[PDB]
């Protein structure tokens, strides 16, 4: 029940400007401009974010959480669980409010057979609470997320009249993720290198790239741990960036001029000048990781919208 609002700006989510606008139109505008969405224009009660894994579903929700300017956010995932009655209640008071249930395929499991019988009233204590005997004409909106939506209950599914597809990133959005997940960190990557990576990642999810950048990111760290030699160098003081020093120590090879023998244990905590993440490190991280979303996965996703499409 994370009742908070993290730090994910729209700017942080690459691509998805379609879903962004969809979400601005059904979640932010209604809250900021009540009088617009009154009468016949009442925002749907439930939005569902479906689409392949690692394409932005949960992440997007966080963006909404922070960009949900006035309303307070509420979250849950795959986590005696009758205090669902408690959640909805909580929200009605702090209305306007948003309720986000990540992987709503949590509260479900059908091959058309497989049930934990007490979770049958879980489905129903939720299903019922969305109708509301005390009609919650509050700014209360229910968000859902899932990468296997077809497994949902007709009753549940049809509870989300607005359904948005979160796809695999187009090339442009791909390059932008590498850039971002790197950020304020020291590196030697050119705008050209980002495009080259974007181009080389045909078919990858956001989660996949997120893994790649984290790996390459860790390169200077592996090189410092494993090094056997360090050179004395010029660079920004660890304590004061705008004071250069002729003193830092960076890892190197023995076949290097100015190579002192020692390990990181010998380097003072405040004299290490770490290596920069290079494009070499990206491609290396890249080669050793392959796309997670296969075709049949994406195919079965076309199915879920086969006339299920909107509302039913
Ligand atoms: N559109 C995006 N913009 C920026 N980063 C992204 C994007 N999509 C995925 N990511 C990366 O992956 C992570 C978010 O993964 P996300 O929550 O979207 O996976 P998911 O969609 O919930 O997976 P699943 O669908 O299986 O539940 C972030 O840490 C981020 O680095
Ligand atoms: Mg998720």
């Amino acid at each position: 029940i994370v009742i908070e609002r993290p730090n994910v700006k729209w700017s942080d989510v690459a691509g998805l400007e379609g879903a962004k606008e969809a979400l601005k139109e059904a979640v932010i505008l209604p809250i900021k401009f009540p009088h617009l969405f009154t009468g016949k224009r009442t925002p749907w009660r439930g939005i569902l974010l479906f689409g392949p894994p690692g394409t932005g579903k949960s992440y997007l929700a966080k963006a909404v959480a922070t960009e949900a300017n006035n309303s307070t956010f509420f979250s849950i995932s795959s986590s005696s669980e009758k205090l669902v009655k408690n959640l909805f209640q909580l929200a009605r008071e702090n209305k306007p409010s948003i309720i986000f249930i990540d992987e709503i395929d949590s509260l479900c499991g059908s091959r058309s057979e497989n049930e934990s019988e007490a979770a049958r009233r879980i489905k129903t204590e939720f299903l019922v609470q969305m109708q509301g005997v005390g009609v919650d004409n509050d700014g209360i909106l229910v968000l859902g997320a899932t990468n296997i939506p077809w497994v949902l209950d007709s009753a549940i599914r049809r509870r989300f009249e607005k359904r948005i597809y979160i796809p695999l990133p187009e090339a442009h959005a791909r390059a932008a993720m590498f850039r971002l997940h790197l950020g304020s960190t020291q590196n030697s990557l050119t705008e050209a290198d980002f495009q080259e990576l974007g181009r080389k990642t045909d078919g990858y999810s956001g989660a996949d790239i997120s893994i790649i950048v984290r790996d390459a990111l860790m390169q200077p760290v592996r090189k410092v741990q494993s090094a056997t030699h360090f050179k004395k160098v010029r660079g920004p003081s660890r304590a004061d960036p705008n004071c250069i020093v002729n003193d830092l120590l960076t890892p190197c090879s023995p076949g290097d001029p100015g190579a002192i023998e020692m390990t990181w244990m010998d380097v003072p905590g405040d004299k290490l000048l770490e290596p920069v993440v290079s494009m070499w490190d990206m491609l290396r991280s890249l080669s050793s990781t392959k796309p997670t979303v296969n075709e049949q996965d994406l195919l079965k996703l076309k199915k879920f919208t086969e006339d299920f499409g909107q509302e039913g």
